């Protein structure tokens, strides 16, 4: 079974071809006058040649603005000076936008297995502004199987060529496909050829006809989640920062760089949903793999995971990739790394951005050791102290331990308070949880495959460095966070909750705050859309400037 | 043997400390009265407090914006409404600039076996322009050894702590290295330590003391050459966009992406001097890694290196990189995959440019292979049609291979026409040629372990796809490149020569030129100096917009 939509008119907002009239009443010229001259000599047509990709945008425009002196001419009337066939283009174009709920649809039939595609007549767009349009055909391009256009292919949308063609690249039949277009003219074909047809006259009912034909509930249909990454179509980065230490990332969008710092024990797939969303926004996301995370190198010593060694390797990465910044957005030690990097390094840091971990400035009087165990919620941190112990249980079955770890608020396995004397993280747990309802079977046999490398050791030891991370913590006691900073809090984390970031303000004056109440510790898996909606509106006017 | 240099005043043009004083002139204030708030409590001074890293420069500005209340008050004067320390310290900053002749010595030194670095009193830039600094800090930061700065090892120039530290991490002892500063103080320690001194009061004699205590000569030297790559401190990115289909490219700048495509049989190092130099222009630079190159994939297939397949996967590539667009710069091959790439795919191309190989449309009537006999030079180009031949005296020793292609018009041991009659493109060319004056012996064992990967055979496949080629090039015999287009030519490049391309104008109306006499045909690594300066000049106008 297949699915194709045309692009204007059905993805496109103000179906282009619309514009010819809507202009022509604004002007007050003869109805029908334009779209009659954007349709001259039938195939010899200007506009079929364009649609063919025999000509550019830019070479038909004149040959559209002759016309427009013979269409006009015939009916005897005239045209304003400057008549322009390019500005009125212009804006038409720049104003289409995406028809949200149409590609929910061809969205959700892929998704329950659907070849979706979309066959569309364009022009070879050479314009002076013609990345707008490139720029949303990437949008859309990227949730359809296929993206057959008209000036690729040498055929354009009625020739009943370029459907055989379409069939044919569909590996199916007229009757397993249906077709939505807004033209009857392209849609005859269609039918008189076999595949289901339906006139897109109002989105509301042609998903109406949809969901029908397909027994699959389109319409007024739950709000989904943001677009996750697929590992295999990513852009995998590669530097090495160190003699025996490589960093992995992953990069995606232009724009201004925007660093994401994943925490423990996870990976640079924890962003999965706010690396196409961010991306889109106009970023240039860089999700990296943490040190001694999957794909980044992982060596033993302890003392290579302090702050200070974790930070000056971040700026050697910035370095070898000809970055004078970035915005470096981080989570759980993630958030840790990032306060630290704004700390010392302001001037490679664009903005500040940290999710559930808080400033926490460092108390030279107690010892870390002392001062974390002067809090209950800490205490598996302390079963983490002992180099061997806690790689042990972890690393004992990769998919019980993140199944039992990525666990909403609610749907929780462990209790965190009182491990060591339990002996263990895991001690009274099930040896096969659930599935957490926040990931699916498949994201955890990835993080899987991930913690396959270099195991649990690399990310344990950042547990490791207390006293370190301590000491060069004090040196930064008369600092003072003056850059563009983020805290995010999230109601439900237990271990990290929004109280500990309250006075967050003494330190940075201007902080600005997000919270997100129903939210767990996997903030990025579990409330994609918010913290999507919060990143994103505070780099619009914090970062980017 | 060493040299370290101080950032201000030797390294930076105007030395900000300076300043202090041509702020004080220009307001007519009493002389010296801001280089003395600059300095209140020797060390117990907001200024060395900074120096230290205790506190950020957003900071520090109160500080001193008070003692010229106290520095002026003491003295029974006053100050104007607004002033500000603020302002006054940002244009100093933004106007320092690189010592290129002193950046050239310490280059130099290194060159010839020196351990150099920069030791330097700075603050921890908070500020809201903080980037510029962070800007140039890059470009210095970049060919020193080692960087010592006061803000990060809480130590300050005069302390004699500092230098024991500099001698420390500088391996070596104190008669072993020089030291330039601009300030006597500082500089005391080191002559009172062992190391040799300079005070820099004027570049010119500086260096002429420096050549001078090194028997090096360092002043009125030649022009030098672009910064190169070194293969090991670049980001290596990766891009899946086939089944059987992996990309390699190289990652550095930030900034409007630029993709180069190199020729035949290079690999992205080709670009080695325009990959930083643009960068550093303002720019992100992807040097591809060409399908059948290196690290990138290379199938067998001949027909998978046709330009149509060619160039649906480069922007496949951009798709799955998140780019709308970028400018393709190619050359050679890579600047026929160019063309193509401006001629089908306008949206994606920002702009075009292309080094040595010419815009040439495609001849309907005379297939290519015949069009092609018709021209001596391109006999070489049949000695490559039969699969199995060329790859095997090319695969035959790459060391040879490489050392007899790369040579210079003149530097020659080839010669291209009556080839295959010849059996054998090295058929009279020695089996050990001497090294090309235009790259060194390592430059070329680089090509060497490169092409010990997929050999020549995907290399040789895409002077395999004439008829193909050709025929999807006569789908565009309608088109016209409206798009921003460089076409550069090189005079005594042989088979590829200046006059084919005088007829470009009639499809590339607006095409912009640029020409480079005593040029040879490996354009990029013989005059790295104009190609950089002629693509950045372009650049700036014609992309970037
Ligand atoms: C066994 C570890 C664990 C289980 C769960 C869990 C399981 C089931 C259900 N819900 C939650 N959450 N966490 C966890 C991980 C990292 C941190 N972060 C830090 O410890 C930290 C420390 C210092 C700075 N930043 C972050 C805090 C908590
Ligand atoms: C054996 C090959 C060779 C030796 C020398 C050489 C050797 C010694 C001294 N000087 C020069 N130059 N070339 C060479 C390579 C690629 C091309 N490009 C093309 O053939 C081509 C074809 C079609 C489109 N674009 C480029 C043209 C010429």
């Amino acid at each position: 079974r297949a699915a194709v939509f045309d692009l204007d008119g059905v993805l496109a907002l103000p179906a282009v071809f619309g514009v010819l009239g809507r202009t022509e009443e604004a002007l007050a010229l003869p109805r029908g006058l334009l779209n009659d001259a954007f349709q001259k000599g039938g195939p010899e047509g200007a506009t079929t040649r364009l649609m063919k990709g025999e000509i550019t945008l830019s070479q038909w425009i004149p040959l559209m603005e002759e016309n427009c002196r013979k269409c006009s001419e015939t009916a005897k009337v005239c045209l304003p000076k400057n008549f322009s066939i390019k500005e009125i283009f212009d804006k038409a174009i720049s104003a289409r936008k995406i028809n949200r709920p149409m590609l929910q649809a061809a969205l959700m039939l892929r998704k329950k297995g659907f070849t979706t595609a979309i066959l569309t007549n364009t022009w070879l767009d050479d314009r002076a502004e013609r990345d707008g349009l490139a720029q949303l055909m990437c949008e859309l391009k990227m949730h359809f199987d296929f993206l057959i256009e008209s000036c690729q292919v040498g055929m354009v949308k009625p020739e009943p060529q370029i459907y055989k063609f379409l069939l044919d690249t569909l590996k199916a039949s007229p009757s397993e496909v249906v077709f939505l277009d807004d033209i009857g003219a392209n849609l005859k074909p269609a039918r008189d050829l076999g595949m289901v047809t339906i006139l897109v006259q109002d989105t509301d009912t042609a998903l109406k006809e949809l969901e029908k034909v397909t027994g699959i509930q389109l319409l007024n249909t739950p709000a989904p989640l943001p677009t996750s990454c697929n590992p295999s179509d990513m852009s995998h980065g590669y530097v090495t920062v160190k003699p025996r230490v490589r960093l992995h990332f992953v990069e995606l969008g232009s724009g201004p760089a925007v660093c994401l710092c994943h925490g423990f024990p996870e990976s640079w797939y924890s962003w999965r949903y706010q690396i196409p969303a961010l991306a889109q926004a106009g970023y240039r996301v860089l999700a990296m793999d943490m040190k001694g995370y999957g794909e980044s190198s992982a060596p033993p010593e302890i003392e290579e995971y302090c702050m200070e060694v974790l930070c000056k390797e971040m700026v050697t990465f910035l370095d070898k990739l000809g970055l004078s910044q970035a915005v470096f957005i981080g989570h759980d030690w993630g958030g840790m790394l990032v306060w630290y990097m704004a700390l010392f390094y302001p001037e490679r840091v664009r903005a500040v951005a940290s999710l559930n971990t808080p400033f926490i400035p460092a108390n030279p009087n107690m010892s870390p050791l002392e001062s974390i165990k002067a809090n209950p919620v800490f205490d598996y941190q302390l079963y983490f102290q002992e180099p061997g112990v806690a790689e042990a249980e972890l690393e004992q079955n990769l998919s019980r331990t993140f199944k039992s770890l990525f666990r909403a608020s609610d749907e929780s396995v462990l209790s965190m308070h009182k491990v060591c004397e339990a002996g263990g993280l895991f001690v009274n747990s099930p040896e096969e949880p659930s599935l957490s309802r926040m990931v699916t079977e498949e994201e955890i046999q990835f993080y899987v495959q991930q913690f396959k490398k270099s195991g649990f050791r690399g990310p344990l030891n950042w547990y490791r460095n207390m006293e370190r991370n301590w000491k060069w913590a004090c040196k930064s006691l008369g600092r003072k966070i003056l850059i563009p900073a983020l805290m995010v809090t999230a109601e439900k984390d237990f271990v990290l909750v929004p109280q500990m970031s309250q006075h967050m303000e003494d330190w940075i004056p201007h902080l600005k705050r997000g919270h997100i109440e129903d939210c767990g510790h996997w903030t990025q898996m579990d409330k994609p859309t918010e913290v999507n909606q919060i990143l994103i509106k505070w780099l619009d006017s914090d970062a980017r400037n």
